[PDB]
């Protein structure tokens, strides 16, 4: 009830939209924009492989951070965080990511609640996601200030390289990442760990 203020921006993966083991030695942190054209191939062909090869093995933690840089994306950005927080008790990144993926693979005035609500249907949650609640949360623009933290966070992280998709493996920064690039960097990280 009465506690100190929350951090402006968290210090551990546990408190970011993350799947896998939060204590894991390696952390993959990905930044994506709801409208980025280069992210469609990534979330569809690259992101799952990251999950399968490094996250499902307990080798890495996978964080996905949303950002809003081009007009028409804020509604979708709102919906993402609206779904991420569909349950007051527990944030479920699993629903939030699958929702994201569905948005990235969707074909400038595109982001409408109806389209955002339809994509949100049948979404797997740990006690279900309602359209009317989702539409209300989008119009409310609850998470405008949050997305500003994300933009500034991802910016300061990339030294201004505000382009997506951008994945961060350990302390390494890979623009327009591929699976080979990500794997090649992990091979180095496993090697340094071995040292």
């Amino acid at each position: 009830a009465i506690m100190p203020p929350k951090t402006h921006i968290p210090t551990t993966a546990k408190y970011f939209p993350t799947i896998g083991d939060p204590y894991a030695p390696i952390n993959i942190t990905v930044f994506e924009e709801p409208s980025c054209s280069a992210c469609e191939e990534f979330s569809s062909e690259v992101f799952p492989l990251i999950k399968k090869h490094f996250v499902d093995t307990g080798e890495a933690s996978l964080t996905l951070v949303p950002v809003c840089f081009i007009r028409g994306s804020m509604p979708a950005a709102q919906a993402l965080l609206c779904v991420y927080h569909h349950d007051p008790k527990r944030p479920d990144p699993e629903a939030y990511m699958e929702y994201f993926h569905r948005i990235l693979t969707y074909k400038s005035h595109w982001a409408t609640p109806e389209v955002l609500a339809k994509l949100a249907e049948k979404i797997p949650t740990h006690r279900e996601i309602n359209p009317k609640g989702l539409i209300q949360c989008i119009n409310s623009q609850r998470f405008t200030e949050q997305l500003k933290k994300n933009n500034i966070y991802g910016s300061q992280i990339m030294g201004g390289q505000l382009a997506t998709p951008t994945a961060v493996v350990g302390d390494y920064l890979i623009e327009d990442p591929t699976f080979d690039e990500i794997e090649r960097v992990i091979t180095q990280l496993r090697h340094l760990q071995a040292i």
